[PDB]
């Protein structure tokens, strides 16, 4: 029986007089240089209404003290050892974009070496407010800024450095949960110096993460209802307006766009500066089919069984030949005296009815020619609108 | 051998018989004059249904006690030193408007000086109540209350002061996230007094904060749908009511306006005094399309193939010389005796049918003139209300 | 060097052997009385589906112990002193209607006096269940119950009293947050006693809070939509049913009334005893428009070109000659054989068509007369129901 | 000066050498007997989508101690004494159905007797997972298992016993919050000895709580729109299909059932066993009005100006002579040669129009007889199905 | 007298100089192996949008100690003993894929043996992020991962092993709550060796849990409404398009299917991969009723009183007789001269009307033949799509 019980001789030796209130150095003029390694793991939820961001990052620590040194000689060759966190000095590195306390797993153990180098592997999910931008909403990048800093100390007590090469944290192809909502290309760290006056300067440092959304599910959620609405009203332009159900088709598909516009408004607020640049594509298409049903009401107004004023020849000998010669399909197009008064009144009434019928035939013929030319012009206009859509999307296939 | 271990000697010297429970003074009659300072950082969310405000500010504290003092000589000339917070005296400054406990990240270290001055850097989230005004809804100036006061001690024990000039916190345009939803005009602190009875007076000192909404999301949300509904029904009056699908147009758009009034009800609540002035614009425009539906149902009632009483000349020859020529165009308009009874029996029915046709022509002509004049009057009324609305709205845009 | 550092001498004197677990008295047969002070500060959230009430109360405590007495004179005229709460005896008073732990900020300081009285200002959030009855839906009053009691103590251990006069807490119109949803008329404290058996008797005292909903924020959207639906269908009765768009207006507003019932159903439920009987007005209004479209289908069935027989004479003579005078001004409704046979064959067909036209004229004339009759009857019923509704609203303009 | 300050001498005699970690027995072969009393307060929310149940329990814990016995006489006759809970032995009575830790107000005090028993009046809220059944939807009864057990101890350590008779638990006339969603029938406790291994036997026992719904909101709320849809299409079968708006009425109420069916899609869940039987009664009456719009499209297909010939004799003797008679009222019904060539085409065209008019009269007469007989058969069918649903709800409602 | 109180002597013996900070062996070079025993209890919530998994598991631990040993001799042969968890060594191993810390029930008691092994029965409610797939939406398998790992320690101190056979945890069908949203098939554990560099390795161990959906709720919520509104339009193809209500019927249930396609984006998949397999059967169905609307407007455009010429015989003798012969049965279709001259214009007008009527008869005859042939072709296409759908669905249902 000798005086070698276990490896708890170190906890008997240097865990009796050491406390956590005082800063473990000898000369107070030399700062405690700390190092930061950031391995991002996953993001959870983006938000622009409350301007808040939720993420989950791994967190490494590297500092060096002076009260926790002993020799590897005659302590049974021990080098590293676990020690609880509530008995050593703990710094206060935190971002200054807090909105709430993030619930983090509480690990109780940290490292210590024989020369004074410690390790602190602990996880934390930080909730944060950051800058947002939606000026190109399906093709977006977010220049967000995380700022590790000391909330209460200065340059002279804690200096934040980085432990490894900045290329190794810029080229971080490490463990990241894919198949989510977003991607990242690279992570850009930067050291920064910030003073506010003489002899009160704090140790800030900046991060620049950039986040990139997949334009895949939002395409199948938003884009194609516009394109089959365009297919169905291009195919539904073709009914003749002499019945009256064409304006019924117009009011029912504008009611369809109305309920679709109620259901699509709950995508992004962008209440501050952000203009819905994708909403311009909606509103110019809505303007063109608004003037389409305006000319629908116009051509229903012109073509009707009215028995009114005769059509003018100036738009009959000039306007008709201008719209037929350029289009492909045009076509060409006493007792015996009482018997005479009766049949004369009968033939006068019948020729008046036949004249009104031929005038109404002329009205519907002019309306049909106008409908055909407007069919050609409107298909040319929607094909120009489709190629205007395509000529903006054709750049970003390679980017 | 020098006996000097570290700067731990000062902490082990003064933390021997010090307790955090007692209020640290030498004379108990002199009040501990404390000083506070406000660094506003962020606002989070509003709710006018529950009358609650959620924000996030940075916060500072200042006091001077008479037990945290020693000589700055012969201790390696140290001036400031970190100390834990749960071993010294902590005040209880709080607001009188708590509805919930905001989760706040603690800072386990505070400063001390050689003459007894301290420093307390800690943030804490403010979930508070605020009397909100909803009379002028899009152009709203608000006025909340953040009463930083004590909870037990009076003026004779704890007196609160400021730290810097009130102009420097009135023009506080420090670190503050932009691109949110509200700006601030100024922050106005003022020191007051409030005693409920004799020998009891607390330290009340308000912080009047003023926020202002950005009227940009509500415009693109619900202002222009009204104006293209206006261009739709203005260009959609123009179909003739002789068919009957104009009634279908009118029922479909008041169904659309009704369902858009349905969905917008559970979007923006306002329950302080009642309905805002924005609902005046809703009630006048629904009155406009109600009287529009009244006139359409009136002109469908007047113009119909009815075979009823002849049109009166007192509204025929009068209205052609009162409205038409003054506003519209001048578009004014046994072999014989037993055999010839069949022609009489035919011509009686023919002249009856022709007379009913000419009377129905007169009915539709009077209806066309009334439709034209009411269309012109309604367009003038809409233009007058539009120029009135823009000449009452164009003031707030020019500062 | 006198033997007085500070007032820490008392804080080390009577905190040397004072325990925190035993109830501080001299004899165990003497109950210690406590006091009750309740300030109805503000409400947070009401609910009837989960049956939970959430509010915040400024609350005070008062009791008297016998171990904390010392003389003021010879201890430098000290009367009051702050002391931590985790070193003294704390009672366990709490209501027995909790559903959740309300987050409340802790208060680490209480008073102490030299005669032995203490003073505890301790707020706590009330999230709790209560008896709610919302039978009278717009004009309601709730007799909710709060039951202050000890959890395990008896009358023989402690006792519950009230501090000031009960009139001063009954008329306690203190600091109260207005401009929300619920007012505060009065509260009613009442001391009771609930002894369940012999030698196990508990001490309780009640609070019957009286709160009243504002009939302004929901009354708008639950009253005037029905009002302009009434003005819409009253102005929409005007068209004749001969065109076929009156049934279109009828199906359109029944679809609007149905989707209005869809949006209004999920507002406030009542599942056990209380009924939605403010919707008895809703069920009589839907009975009104159901019988309205029923007589619409009836008059479309009676009036149509269906080619039926001559109508009933006795119901025609009493309607056209009598009932019209009741309701309005009445309205006063080989050559001999081979030649004439063709004229007679044309004449029989023409006179058959003319007789069918005159019979159909009689059909829609009787239809118009009956339309005017039940139109006047239904407008009399609508004005009677409207004056009944406004006088039943006018009962409650008393207090 | 007598040697008694207060009754603190017993606490000084007990709490000097008593550790809370050891199990308070004199021999390890004697298990401790505990007692269970359950008085349930109220249940809050049911959700079978997550299969979760939330309730609040007033429960008691009675166990027996062997280290805290002393004599009452010569210690001033004191019997019942308060003691904190964090200084004595606390068991681990938990259930094996926790999915979320319920927030509970901790009672810091318990009693102690001089015979050797203590009691703990401790609450905790339960967030439990239960097996739910939604087969019989309105009059449902559920069967949940609150299996009280020890999570780590065995029969050789503890033993779960009862305190009073289980008939007084089954006859629980105590405090229960009425006016909610559910109600109580009975509470049935049951002991169940359960072992899993050799010499590894735990202490289980069962609770089978019984709850019953009061169908006063959901029943009438999903009963009213179906029944006025029934009265609406009963009173709306009666308009004639000759106009063309009867199919507009039918598409209107099928769109109404579309929006009512999609608003009822967000209701109580399924897939525990399958769909409830309340959807079978929905889908069969939807199938019968599918047959109703099928016969509308049948009677519109048959009755139309299609320009065909006379119908087959065997079909018109069965439709206009059989079903119009034996089921209802019998609704019976040089120049002389030049003019010889004239008028022949006129009389041929007039007799062609006359025979087409008479054939079309036969068409809509057969259609009217079919409409009348289908009206009779459809009223009999909906009356039979309605009285069947009424009697199958009426016998099943009784007990 | 024997001064042996109880079994508290062994607790006072081994809990005298034992510390929970240092690791509990004598030779530090031997890693203490730990064992893992997992039985999953129930899952709570799945979320493909934020990619998070929520479940509740039962959990066990086993390790070997050298400082908590004693002898069974002369201590009343005691083996089972309770000891608090906050006074012994606790490992730090946890899941590498946490997001949020869930509230877990606290079990402060653990067993201890005399040889040096202990029990640890603690539960935990974990919140993890796992890989999901949304390709096969009704019948999916989820190869998830629950990686147990050491967050802070290496191989040289701890070592994660198993406890029982992997077949007994592979066929683990113990106490589990059925009748939920999912159901599990098997749990596949696997040992894993991870060496990131030289002399720094971690002890990971994998869990490949397998869960499978029962398509009962989403089937009855999704697939049969498509079935019966396709029943509605295949029974609604019956009417001829001459009335003008066939287009209105078609666009009405087109709007119904469109708003049901709007509302089906509530429980749809997320941005993980892209379009699900169920979206193909929806887009081909909307293509079917869009081309149905296209042939509807085509047959309305062809058959209308447009006042055009006779149809061309190039497509009349061949195409119209094709579907009449190779398909079912067809239908085989003194002024002497100045007095009688007032009939030529009359007979010309009547024969012109008769010729236009016969041409329009030819128009709707060709339209009726085209309607019948397209009815046959479309029912053949619907039956082919239905037999393709059931021969694709019959494979996965049989399994
Ligand atoms: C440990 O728990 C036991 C049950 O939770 C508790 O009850 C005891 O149960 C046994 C088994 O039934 C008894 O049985 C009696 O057996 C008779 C036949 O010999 C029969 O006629 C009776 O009806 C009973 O079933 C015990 O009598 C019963 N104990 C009591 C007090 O009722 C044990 O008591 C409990 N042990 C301890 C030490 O608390
Ligand atoms: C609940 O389940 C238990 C299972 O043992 C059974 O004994 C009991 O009868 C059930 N309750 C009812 C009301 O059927």
């Amino acid at each position: 029986d000798t005086t070698q019980p276990a490896l708890l001789r170190l906890s008997d030796h240097l865990l009796a007089n050491y406390k956590k209130g005082v800063r473990p150095v000898r000369d107070w003029r030399k700062p405690t240089t700390v190092s930061i390694d950031v391995i991002m793991y996953a993001i959870l939820n983006v938000d622009e209404k409350n301007q808040v961001l939720t993420t989950y990052i791994w967190y490494r620590q590297y500092w060096t003290d002076e009260f926790l040194q002993w020799t590897p000689e005659d302590f049974d060759n021990v080098t590293k050892l676990s020690i609880p966190t509530d008995s050593i000095w703990v710094p206060d590195i935190l971002i200054n974009e807090f909105v709430d306390v993030g619930k983090s797993p509480n690990i109780p153990y940290v490292y210590v070496h024989h020369r004074g180098e410690v390790q602190n592997y602990k996880p934390l999910q930080l909730v944060t407010a950051c800058s947002l931008d939606i000026y190109n909403f399906p093709f977006d990048v977010q220049n967000c800024s995380l700022t590790f800093t000391s909330w209460l100390h200065t340059i002279q007590d804690i200096n934040i450095t980085l432990w490894r090469s900045p290329e190794e944290v810029r080229s971080d192809k490490s463990i990241f949960i894919n198949q989510g909502e977003w991607e990242l290309l690279e992570v850009f760290p930067q050291f920064k110096e910030f003073s506010i006056d003489i002899s009160n300067s704090y140790a800030e440092m900046k991060f620049y993460v950039i986040i990139r959304r997949r334009p895949l599910f939002y395409a199948v959620s938003l884009l194609l209802p516009s394109i089959f609405l365009m297919v169905v009203d291009i195919v539904g332009f073709c009914l003749p307006p002499d019945s009256g159900e064409r304006v019924s088709f117009k009011i029912t598909l504008l009611l369809g766009y109305s309920v679709f516009l109620i259901i699509v408004s709950d995508t992004l607020p962008a209440t501050a500066i952000g203009t819905p640049l994708i909403g311009v594509y909606f509103v110019v298409c809505m303007a063109l089919l608004v003037i389409s049903l305006a000319e629908t009401i116009f051509i229903v107004r012109l073509v009707h069984k009215q028995d009114l004023q005769r059509p003018v020849p100036d738009w009959l000998r000039h306007l008709v030949l201008d719209r037929i010669a350029w289009i492909l399909c045009l076509g060409e197009q006493l007792a015996v005296r009482g018997l005479l008064q009766e049949l004369s009144s009968i033939r006068h009434f019948l020729e008046k009815r036949d004249e009104m019928r031929e005038v109404a035939r002329d009205w519907l013929r002019v309306g049909y020619v106008l409908d055909r030319l407007l069919f050609r012009i409107y298909l040319l206009a929607v094909l120009a609108y489709s190629i205007t859509l395509v000529t903006l999307w054709s750049i970003w296939h390679y980017s």
